[PDB]
């Protein structure tokens, strides 16, 4: 391929390069993307603040090395500065003002979301994951808050952000990690096709979706209503959720007719806009629930650290 420059965390102050309002800087302590403007170009730009440290710097290394895909937001500058008393890892990103994916769909006069758009979109998102996954990165937080449009007007591009759980799928960790992305793709494509999450149960114990991956007990909408969703559209959204060992591969997904020969799939108008519009709250409810589902599925590692203190050989000494 093409050797590209390594990441170099600029150490100088950030405010002599971008107009961090040093006011506005304040709302960014919990990690909410704020806005800055480059000084000698006065350009756009986003800023996400993180507590500097290995585990914040690992993910920023990760996202940095995946700026490449046109389907991944672009990080333009990384700064390691001293803000207040702490040590801040300030990451400047290309700004995406086009919208949050479902926040676009949700609001349509009546344009109506059509299955082929549902497919075009799934190739987009599947593009990103197919990128990330070939360079051994597992994103593991692919959810609606993280899929944003670039511009606003037409021709807009869809890219994923927030790599704060992104991990290196390389050493069961190949499969398991990777599969939190496949599951998310099964969960997004179902809400995209129905307007509802695959979080309904009629059978037994209404085990939650997160826990459902550690097993126990997914059902689809009334065959007639909006379940107009092809039985080929049903198998793929089902293969993408089974978590066991017979889990799908992003190549498998991308090697799918519906995916690959997309923009040829029928333009079956769908109920997605209506549902998300009709209860803006149960949509917020759905969102929390996928966040949660994700947090309960992710498995992470950690080193063992034992405390040490000196052995008291003679409690009567000068010590
Ligand atoms: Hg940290
Ligand atoms: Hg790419
Ligand atoms: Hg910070
Ligand atoms: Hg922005
Ligand atoms: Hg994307
Ligand atoms: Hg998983």
């Amino acid at each position: 391929f093409h050797v590209k420059s390594g990441l170099q965390i600029k150490k100088n102050a950030i405010i002599d390069d971008y107009k961090v309002t040093s006011q506005v800087l304040g709302l960014g302590i919990n990690g909410k993307v704020l806005q800055i403007f480059n000084k000698r170009t006065q350009e756009k730009f986003a800023l996400k603040m993180l507590q500097d440290c290995p585990k914040a710097r690992r993910e920023v290394e990760l996202h940095w090395r995946a700026s490449q895909c046109p389907h991944i937001v672009r990080i333009v500058d990384v700064y390691e500065n001293l803000y207040a008393g702490r040590k801040c890892l300030l990451i400047v990103m290309e700004c995406l003002d086009g919208g949050e994916l479902f926040s676009r769909i949700q609001d349509r006069g009546d344009q109506a979301f059509t299955e082929r758009e549902a497919s075009e979109i799934m190739k987009s998102i599947g593009e990103a994951i197919q990128y990330l996954h070939s360079i051994n990165i597992a994103h593991r937080d692919v959810k609606p808050e993280n899929l944003l449009y670039t511009s606003k007007r037409p021709n807009a591009i869809l890219k994923l952000t927030d790599f704060g759980f992104a991990k290196e799928t390389t050493s069961g960790p190949e499969k398991y990690d990777k599969s939190c992305d496949m599951w998310s793709l099964g969960v997004i494509m179902y809400i995209l096709l129905c307007g509802y999450p695959p979080f309904y149960s009629n059978h037994g114990l209404a085990i939650s979706p997160g826990m459902k991956t550690r097993i126990r007990m997914y059902e689809f909408p009334n065959p007639e209503w909006s379940e107009v969703s092809e039985e080929v559209k049903m198998l793929i959204r089902n293969l993408l959720k089974t978590e066991p060992t017979q889990r799908m591969t992003i190549t498998e997904f991308m090697n799918h007719p519906w995916i690959m020969q997309s923009t040829k799939v029928p333009q079956t108008p769908l109920h997605t806009s209506r549902v998300l519009k009709e209860d803006k709250e149960r949509w917020e409810d759905v969102k929390e629930e996928m966040t949660s589902a994700l947090a309960t599925m992710r498995v992470d590692y950690e080193q063992i650290k034992i405390k040490k203190i000196e052995d008291a050989s003679n409690p009567l000494l000068l010590k």
